């Protein structure tokens, strides 16, 4: 009798909020703009981000990956951009669950 | 009024997965040692480990980064192991949460 924990069922909702871009297979025969991952952030991680630097630090990603990339989507390619904006902020995310010490 | 979406909660959370393990900023001078990651995974990301084939895919990326790594602890390095293990199972979790079409 297990819950399912919170870190696992994210990892799950990670992955829809990525895989509901594709028909399930279909990373080259039917896939977003890598430009909707840097405008769907805006949305869907949108109470860290209004600062805009946050998102300056996807689109800085998005063009790194364009100079490797076809349109051969990953699963790695998603995973790997979210990293590039969860750094600046990561500290302060796990400072404001605390807030007490600086 | 905001509710916190779930995608963004879980960036907390998984940011406190990780950010648990130093004092807030301690990454080299208090730090955990890189072979408690393959092993945490096994309690905090439970349910879809039992294959053991999904944690051989996390020790792989383990002696991977020890080439590279003398334990100057980086923010990215947690966040780049987990999508070693979020790969293979990724594509079964979106056909899991749906199920009705293989």
């Amino acid at each position: 009798s297990d819950c399912y924990t919170e870190l696992e069922k994210a990892v799950i909702v990670l992955v829809e909020n990525f895989y509901k871009y594709v028909s399930k297979y279909s990373l080259v025969k039917n896939k977003i703009s890598k430009s909707s991952f840097r405008e769907m952030l805006q949305k869907e991680l949108n109470h860290m981000l209004s600062d805009t630097g946050n998102r300056k630090a996807a689109d800085k990603l998005i063009q790194n990956l364009d100079a490797n990339h076809d349109g051969r989507i990953s699963f790695d390619e998603y995973w790997t951009l979210i990293g590039g904006i969860t750094g600046p902020i990561a500290k302060l995310i796990h400072e404001q669950e605390q807030q007490s010490s600086s």
